[PDB]
């Protein structure tokens, strides 16, 4: 079995390789990297996203999103407060100011220290779930405007035709926008470039050992698991290493950098924080291997995830005993 520790591969492929997304995932599976749930890719020095990224400023930021914990440091929610709308040139200068800017520090070990002792006494505002690509159109390698469709996935393998798009979204940080615990959507692959600007720092769940991950956040945010039998989807509970640490879950960490893509597994648990402004780009994905991973996803039929028009299909189609009670969630 290729990877048995779990570990995050990191991946440099050639120009050559780079050509064929789908040839190049499969690839970096067969030398067990989906084990991680996580892996870096390095694109080829001859690629680039776009030319400059000189000219964002003016993009909107229609819902800013501030950031607002409850519980101990190491063990907490957040949940979002929306702000008034305001442009990307606009929020990199409140993202530069002595209230919100990056303290000062060593290294990224030292600033995930200061993270994890203080990130609950302060509430960082994240321009997060902005529909629109940074791409240029004629960048023709992994372009995640271009990539093949979930809807396009499942007809090839099921043989059945559904409605629904696949679209990118952008996320503008800051020091301490922070991603809670989750896995994606009917627990499909993400792909996620950094453009521009700080770090991002994640941590992952390997896919063969996210239940216990599961079951420690049930026990450690009660009220919650009662409420609700997956209430990760939620997208708002934060557990630290050092908890995860002294619970025996198995996990990883790796930092993510501007011009790096990241690629999320299929059930791979992941959270994670960004060290100053910054800009990424991410969207969803399948594979073959995915339909047995979206067949079992786990679902909040609570109403509190409340997702896409596209994951209705997903449902319907996998899910047929679940979907009655998941579209009342919905409604
Ligand atoms: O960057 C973020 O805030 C969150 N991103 C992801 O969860 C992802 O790319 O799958
Ligand atoms: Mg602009
Ligand atoms: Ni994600
Ligand atoms: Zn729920």
């Amino acid at each position: 079995a290729q990877n048995p520790n779990c570990n995050i591969m990191i991946f440099h492929p050639t120009k050559e390789e780079f050509n064929d997304f789908d040839k190049y995932i499969a690839y970096m599976e067969s030398q067990g990297a989906h084990r991680a749930g996580l892996a870096k890719i390095i694109p080829p020095k001859e690629w680039k996203a776009r030319e400059t990224y000189d000219n964002i400023s003016e993009i909107l930021i229609a819902t800013p999103l501030q950031q607002v914990a409850s519980g101990r440091a190491g063990v907490f929610t957040q949940y979002h407060k929306k702000k008034k709308a305001m442009t990307v040139g606009e929020y990199r200068h409140l993202a530069n100011s002595k209230k919100y800017q990056t303290p000062p520090h060593q290294n990224f070990e030292d600033l995930e220290r200061k993270y994890w002792k203080n990130r609950i006494y302060n509430s960082p505002i994240y321009g997060a779930d902005i529909s629109g690509s940074l791409f240029d159109e004629n960048t023709k390698q992994w372009n995640l405007g271009h990539l093949g469709t979930i809807q396009d996935l499942l007809e090839k393998e099921c043989g059945v035709v559904i409605e629904g798009v696949n679209t990118p979204y952008l996320y503008f940080g800051m020091w301490k926008t922070t991603f809670a615990w989750h896995t994606e959507d009917m627990d499909l692959y993400s792909i996620n470039y950094l453009h521009l600007g700080e770090p991002k720092t994640w941590y992952v769940v390997p896919p063969e050992h996210g239940q216990r991950l599961e079951r420690l956040a049930r026990e450690l945010f009660p009220g919650s698991s009662r409420g609700c039998g997956a209430f990760l989807r939620h997208k708002v509970a934060l557990i630290s290493p050092t908890v995860l640490k002294e619970n025996g879950i198995p996990f990883n960490r790796i930092t993510q950098e501007a011009g790096e893509f990241m690629v999320t597994f299929p059930y791979g648990y992941h959270a994670g924080f960004n060290h100053g402004f910054n800009c990424a780009e991410a969207i969803n994905f399948a594979t073959p291997r995915w339909i047995d991973y979206g067949k079992m996803a786990s679902q909040c039929s609570c109403g509190e995830a409340r997702v896409t028009f596209s994951m209705d299909a997903f449902v319907r189609i996998l899910q047929p005993e679940r979907y009655d009670l998941w579209k009342r969630g919905q409604d």
